[PDB]
């Protein structure tokens, strides 16, 4: 993804 705050996926 281009933007820094994308989503909750990898911990």
């Amino acid at each position: 993804c281009a933007n820094p705050a994308c989503g909750r996926h990898y911990s």
